[PDB]
Formats: structure tokens, C-alpha cells, sequence
């Protein structure tokens, strides 16, 4: 069995734990902009980063937002991180569309920001209702574009399965078996 893969400059690895427990530079949340206080993974966050975090995404929120926004940043306060990017669910279009342009955007972010490690949820398996096999290929996809296109850029990805998902876990980790025989990457055991 292995849970990590190392492809050009990147590591990617799957873990089973609590996004909100993550230390990176950049952890990923998944909210209603209009409500960052609904869901899981945004309750876990605001719960941990603390109050602080609250007003400054309604403040960053006050500045920034538009229809186009998918990725709002703010500092990371009690985490244990730099930046939260706050993924940003509001529109009517579909929703592994907008998955995809999510990844790419953080990922994007991970450049100007001159990021090293960045840790995301499941985003969209749970209350977007994303089908497990859809959010793992797209989240695969994008984090291997990355590290194709951006091939001086060192970083280090994990993916956060909570630990009851084990559905979810296999589904990534069948993606990871996937991806890393294709094109043999090494993989590890952690
Ligand atoms: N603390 C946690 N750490 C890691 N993963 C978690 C945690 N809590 C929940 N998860 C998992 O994160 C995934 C995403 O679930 P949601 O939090 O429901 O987020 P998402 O499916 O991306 O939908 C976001 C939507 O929910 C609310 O934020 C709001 O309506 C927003 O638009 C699911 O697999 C869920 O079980």
C-alpha cells in the first residue's frame, strides 16, 4: 500500500485527518460566501482559526467579492498555516466545472504567493455532492498540470480524507495507484 507519490517538483500525499489540524502554508476551505459558518469543513475551520478569521473574510469578502471570485484568501490566525484559501461556492453551473476551476486557481495562487505546501479537503464530496472517482480525477489532474507546467515551483501537496470517508480514501488512493503507475512514479509508505 502507499499514500505519497513524487512527480517532478511536486510530493502529493493522501492523508487521513482533520483539514483543520493540517500544518502548511496554505490550508483549503470550501464554504458559501454568503455564510462561511455552514458545512463541516467550514465549521472545522472558523472553529479553529478562530473568530478573527470571520471577520476578516467578511471584510476581504466586502472588497473583493464578485460573481467571477471562486478563490477567496485570508490569513491563517490559530491555524497552523500562513493563508486559508477559501474556496468559494455560489453559482448555478455545474459543479465539477467549477471543482476544476477551483484547483487550478489555488494552485495558481501557490506561484504569486511563492507557497511550499498546500492542503486541501475532499472539496465538494460532501454537501456539493460530487461524485468520489469525479472530485479524485479532477484533483489529480490539476495538481499534475501544476507540476508539468510549473516544473521549478517545489511544493508539497496533501490531500485530507476525514477519517471516517473511507470511500472517499479508496477512491484517491486508487486515483494515486493510478497516476503513479502511468508514469512510474516512486511512492512511499508514510
Ligand atoms: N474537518 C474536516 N477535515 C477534513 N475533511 C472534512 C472535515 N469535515 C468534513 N470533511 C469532509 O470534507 C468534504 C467536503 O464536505 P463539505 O464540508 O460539505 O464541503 P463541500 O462538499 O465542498 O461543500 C461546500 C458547501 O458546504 C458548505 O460549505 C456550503 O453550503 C458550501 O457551499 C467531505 O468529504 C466531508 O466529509
Amino acid at each position: 500500500s502507499f499514500n505519497a507519490m513524487v512527480v517532478n517538483n511536486l510530493t502529493l500525499q493522501i492523508v487521513q485527518g482533520h483539514i483543520e489540524w493540517q500544518t502548511a502554508d496554505v490550508i483549503v476551505n470550501s464554504v458559501n460566501p454568503h455564510d462561511i459558518t455552514v458545512g463541516p469543513v467550514a465549521k472545522s475551520i472558523l472553529q479553529q482559526a478562530g473568530v478573527e478569521m470571520k471577520s476578516e473574510f467578511l471584510a476581504t469578502k466586502a472588497k473583493q467579492f464578485q460573481r467571477s471570485q471562486l478563490v477567496l484568501v485570508t490569513k491563517g490566525f490559530n491555524l497552523f498555516c500562513k493563508y486559508i484559501y477559501h474556496v468559494l461556492w455560489h453559482s448555478e453551473f455545474p459543479k465539477p466545472q467549477i471543482l476544476k476551476h477551483a484547483m487550478k486557481e489555488c494552485l495558481e495562487k501557490c506561484i504569486e504567493q511563492n507557497i511550499t505546501s498546500i492542503s486541501f479537503p475532499a472539496l465538494g464530496t460532501g454537501n456539493m455532492e460530487i461524485k468520489k472517482e469525479t472530485a479524485a480525477e479532477i484533483l489529480f489532474d490539476e495538481v499534475l498540470t501544476f507540476a508539468k507546467d510549473h516544473v521549478k515551483h517545489q511544493l508539497t501537496v496533501k490531500f485530507v480524507i476525514f477519517p471516517t470517508d473511507l470511500e472517499i480514501y479508496k477512491a484517491f488512493s486508487s486515483e494515486m495507484a493510478k497516476r503513479s503507475k502511468m508514469l512510474s512514479l516512486n511512492n512511499y509508505s508514510v
